[PDB]
């Protein structure tokens, strides 16, 4: 798990991890659109 206080961080990180950049972020959490 990574630490992201904003979606702009999991946006690009997931844009390559799973290809889907659409990723949300929560209290020190990340919910991509297809983990």
């Amino acid at each position: 798990t990574i630490s992201c206080t904003n979606p702009k961080q999991c946006y690009p990180h997931c844009k390559k991890e799973t290809g889907y950049p659409n990723a949300k972020c929560m209290n020190r959490k990340c919910k991509c659109f297809g983990r």
